[PDB]
C-alpha cells in the first residue's frame, strides 16, 4: 500500500545517502525519468520500464514479451503493491536484475518509488 511505499522511500533514501553524500533526498523528476529513459539491450533494441508498464504508472501495462496484462504499479491506484513488505523489497531487486543485468541502486529505488507515490490517476 501507499504506507509501506512510503517508508521505503526513506530507507532507500538514508542508504543511498550513505554510499553517495551528495545524494540527500527523492528526486521525483529523477524517478520519472528513470521510468521513460530508453536503454539499449544486448540486441540493440531499445526498451524502457514505460514498454511494459506504459509512460503512466497507473495503468494497466502489457508484458512484451508475453503479452500478459500487469496490474499498475501505483500504490495509490493499486494497493496491493508494496503491502508484501516481507517480499517485495527481494522481488525489486531480482525484477532490476531481469531487467537491467543487475540491481537498482538505493537512489534509483528511492526516486522511482517517491515518483510512484505521485502517480494517482490513470491515464483515460
Ligand atoms: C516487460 C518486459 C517489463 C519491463 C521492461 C519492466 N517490467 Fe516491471 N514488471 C513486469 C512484470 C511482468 C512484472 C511482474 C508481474 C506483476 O504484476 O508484479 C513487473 C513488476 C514490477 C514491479 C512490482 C514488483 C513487486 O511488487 O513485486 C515494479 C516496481 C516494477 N515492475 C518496476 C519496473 C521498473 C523500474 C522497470 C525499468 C527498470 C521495469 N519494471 C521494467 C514487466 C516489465
Amino acid at each position: 500500500d501507499v504506507t509501506n511505499a512510503e517508508k521505503l522511500v526513506y530507507k532507500y533514501t538514508n542508504i543511498a545517502h550513505s554510499a553517495n553524500p551528495m545524494y540527500e533526498a527523492p528526486s521525483i523528476t529523477d524517478g520519472k525519468i528513470f521510468f521513460n529513459r530508453k536503454f539499449k539491450t544486448p540486441s540493440g533494441k531499445e526498451a524502457a520500464c514505460a514498454s511494459c508498464h506504459t509512460n503512466n504508472p497507473a495503468n494497466v501495462g502489457k508484458n512484451i514479451v508475453t503479452g500478459k496484462e500487469i496490474p499498475p504499479l501505483a500504490p495509490r491506484v493499486n494497493t496491493k503493491r508494496f503491502t508484501d513488505i516481507d517480499k517485495v523489497e527481494d522481488e525489486f531487486t531480482k525484477h532490476c536484475n531481469d531487467i537491467l543485468g543487475a540491481d537498482c541502486s538505493p537512489s534509483e529505488k528511492a526516486n522511482f518509488i517517491a515518483y510512484l507515490l505521485t502517480e494517482t490517476k490513470p491515464t483515460k
